[PDB]
């Protein structure tokens, strides 16, 4: 909460305004409420639309992760339904699917996958994966080798191969989606503009309130600031969905659910 | 709603400002309207967006439930159309599909699936299902085994297997979509912030209103407070569409519909 | 057009405020514009968001019906192009597709589909359909059966069977969508809340306008009221897409269009 | 539009040279009520313009799909049946006829010349006989693909890959039809237009109090804002209406013709 | 983004309003705030909706480019998984997929693709591609011949050919979406209204503010103009996402990422 300092700096800005209202006539400065209404409203409208975009970006992240669990569940389901004997293949594929999740998590958090990957895969595979500048993509390529092998060994027909291939595509879209969200921020200009504007607004506001509210100036002014600043900071918290804040996605729990899910489906 | 408390708790504070308005003088308190116009409009705008976000959650949730019915209807149709004679599988698969929907409702209402499960499937299966930490998924896996067995037995080809396989994917997307709406709400700041704000605004509003309205003050403040608080609680309601409030989804009716659909006439169908 | 009732009731509410404006401050009752601008604005925002939802639900009802035409057109096309010889199957499948439309209309309007079904299908099939607790869904099953026969008789392969099965899936999505829309209104609370506030607001309004407009009160309180009610009433006129009112979907004409189209494509 | 700005100036001058008589009599117009009205209308115009915009965008997407589907079908024909140039040419004909015919259908203009240039007279009579000419064209494109399958030049699989493209065109056809026979509101766009229209005419009277001579200036600026927003919605609401901008629809049908002649090597001219 | 010119011209207009407020009474002109408030809020609402549309277009554009990378990655994945031995095919298709991306960037920027094409493909292919009303389209058709030839040679079945066909189908959709976003400014009613509107409003605002603020006019007037103009020009940037403004897609970087991914997946080293 940087908000609380911003509130107290605003109570102080109001005192400065009461004490200084005297020399207003002298200095030749009069400030009515009316234009601050115009400005405040304008700012609230833009804050509303901005916040809308931030929430949508957070929702997209959530959906992207939702697909991971859906597509992995159904790939394992398919593997069991189509090749119920082939538990060798099941185990290999499930570990790739589980690696994909953790890999994706680490990629977005800008952290080290080595532990999670080493915990899941053989060494001849882990070094291949960490070798690529696109590890997560590499895990998908390898999961693909698995299904292709079962195809070449005639365990899968072209059709059944096709069914599982679609699920890798789904995972591909998730990877791209997340990378896209990670690297493409909501234009910095939104935070640039609005952060400036909101701060300057809350700051100048008591200077305009004072003529009308006098000593009441602090109370009302801090209230209006709390409304604006709270809404503005909610946008901020929603904007980095892949971060570590408690307000961000619990990527760790999500990857756990995924792992436990795929292990449950295989009996582990 | 649960608004009449705070609507009354507000008629009080509105008399206070009719008794106080001459004493503003003495204490040193001026309070025009225009600042409260500004603050009120801002809150309206934010209430607007919040409510819209809440409704989308409602609508998505309704849609995900819609797909359960569609996807189950079409899977049964496919089984009837492609394997018209295989009533044993028809029956097995339908009860899994019916279990699926009830199981999903229990999952989301945080209630016990056992009664509904036992009503539909044999007990060894009820224990396979309850054994899992994700029972709905387990029912899907079991439904899939039914389809896969018909395939291993060469009653389905790969193509016709895949037609049915698609429908199970559709249901997996419902499960996933539903879990996503349930585990994560709209981040808890949303409700914490807005409720504080709307109410704080509502109580102070008359203190600033009197000077203009004089006597008509407590009315025109309760009217405004109704509007703001109405909107805020409806949002709070729709936000949790698997809840049990009046404006949430009728999940029990929806599973009843699904059930009556699949089991329509002791499960009997015209044969091609 | 009960709107012109409320407009008239409004002219009357002006006139009591015009003449009763005297005894106002003696009582101590004042109504300024400013707080009614706050309410008016807040209500307009909520009216906006709401009518939005109303509009979307109506657009969805059109889209769904639109898909009937699209999917039935394309199923008929596929049958002509894949099985040009097989006019018997053509005519059967077409009568089911036409029955489906009419049946869906009857279900949404809660009317008796019997005559239409009897004009299109043999009595036995009608009996099958009407015996079901879900007749329209049963029409899909029968059409599926016709397609299934073609498959058994090897006139269709699995692949081409599949191309046509996809179309019955689309019709399934239409049927579910309509059912969902029919049983899921825009939540009542919206219409409740808003009808209270809009009604009370347009009532209390010439009161809060008279001490500003005096003799221009009626002509301005009514123009404002017509504006809120016009816009509140656009919701009313969009919330019953399946109805028979002038502003509701012309489902009979759309059903004729569907039938006319399928008959054009089979040269009847 | 510019007629209603000239009327606004006229009403503004009336406002000044009449402000005298009427406020003396008991009949007053303040700014605050017309400010609540105007903001409400602005809000409504906002939501209205949102719905309009999204019908405009839907029309662009549908037409976008024609370009995409037609390109990919022809690509599929070349990649899968490289040698069947006669089929390539017939199919491209129908594809191009489909576009032009859709455009004609939406703009309620005559497709005859486009059909006669593109197809044999037998087919043109057949297509013109139908009450659903565009759908009939898709059906004929269908027969082409169908015959290639009958002759065992397409397998059921590869027939299917091409069939999808025809379905995409089916979706476009119906989507556009639905966008055309609209709107959805009924004669309520006439209500909000008149609401804006009346609001802009009463407004100088409500302003003259505060602005006197400045009235016509500030009044016409405001009127302009509302009337512009309103008429932009009118345009957007009706992408296929009788007074629409036909430049991009014509651009699209030309692009696709051009693209397909390119893909089938009917372009460039030979050396 | 010569926005500061518009702001300074606004500070100027403010002084013009102060110095001329003296003559104000004498000339016979009154200008209250309340009517400018009405217009101002209207315009704000309009900028709100407008800006939101612009953002949407930008997000769509970004998404489409997202799909290039996804679809191309997965095409190469299918090629390796299904035809592990056909490394010639691997290389030729990859150079088409890489040519596709750069060619798309060129198309959208209206620049010449000749250099990049020549870097990636034999000259015969370059000539074929350059000869076409739509080079990206021709590139997809060439990629299509590759998998087509593999199908002809019975190295792909109809089904596995189809799986790969779908990916080219996806690229066609991307191509179309980008064409649509690039040739869809809309009717230039977003300049006759929003740009000049906001502009005029901002310069008349001080004339209207001055009776109330006196010397404070330019401070308040600048703050309000900043707010509106910031909002407006950000819309402008977002509206044209394939442009070269600050806030427009780094298409060259996105193309490099694409190329690098595809090179990574097929054994090769940048
Ligand atoms: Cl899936
Ligand atoms: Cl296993
Ligand atoms: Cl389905
Ligand atoms: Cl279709
Ligand atoms: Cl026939
Ligand atoms: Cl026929
Ligand atoms: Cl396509
Ligand atoms: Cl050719
Ligand atoms: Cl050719
Ligand atoms: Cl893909
Ligand atoms: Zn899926
Ligand atoms: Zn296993
Ligand atoms: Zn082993
Ligand atoms: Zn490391
Ligand atoms: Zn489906
Ligand atoms: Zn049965
Ligand atoms: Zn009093
Ligand atoms: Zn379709
Ligand atoms: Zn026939
Ligand atoms: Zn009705
Ligand atoms: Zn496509
Ligand atoms: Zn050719
Ligand atoms: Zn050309
Ligand atoms: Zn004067
Ligand atoms: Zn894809
Ligand atoms: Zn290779």
């Amino acid at each position: 909460s940087k908000i609380i300092f911003r509130l107290l700096l605003n109570v102080l800005m109001s005192i400065i305004a009461i004490i200084s209202y005297q020399w207003y006539e002298q200095l030749g400065i009069h400030l009515t409420v009316a234009p601050f209404s115009l400005l405040g409203i304008a700012i609230a409208i833009f804050l509303g639309f901005r916040n809308s975009a931030s929430y949508s970006r957070f929702v997209e992240a959530r959906n992207l992760w939702g697909t991971v669990l859906i597509a992995e569940r159904t790939l394992v389901r398919q593997l069991r339904n189509i090749l119920p004997a082939e538990h060798d293949a099941h185990r290999r594929i499930v570990s790739y699917l589980v690696a994909f999740s953790w890999s994706l998590k680490h990629q977005l958090r800008k952290t080290d996958p080595t532990a999670d990957l080493r915990r899941l895969l053989p060494e001849e595979r882990v070094t291949e994966i960490l070798a690529s500048s696109m590890p997560t993509n590499r895990i998908l390529l390898l999961a693909g080798n698995e299904i292709g092998q079962l195809r070449e060994a005639a365990k899968l027909s072209d059709i059944t191969y096709g069914l599982m291939d679609n699920k890798l595509d789904e995972l591909a879209h998730v990877l791209g989606g997340c990378e896209r969200l990670a690297t493409t921020p909501v234009p910095f200009a939104y935070t640039l503009i609005l952060q400036r504007t909101v701060y300057l607004f809350c700051t100048l506001l008591p200077f305009a309130l004072v003529g009308d509210l006098h000593y009441m100036t602090p109370f009302v002014s801090v209230f209006i600031s709390y409304t604006f600043l709270s809404w503005d900071s909610l946008a901020e918290e929603l904007e980095d969905p892949f971060g570590t804040a408690a307000n961000d996605l619990p990527l760790n729990a999500m990857c756990n659910t995924i792992e436990r899910n795929l292990l449950d489906m295989t009996g582990q």
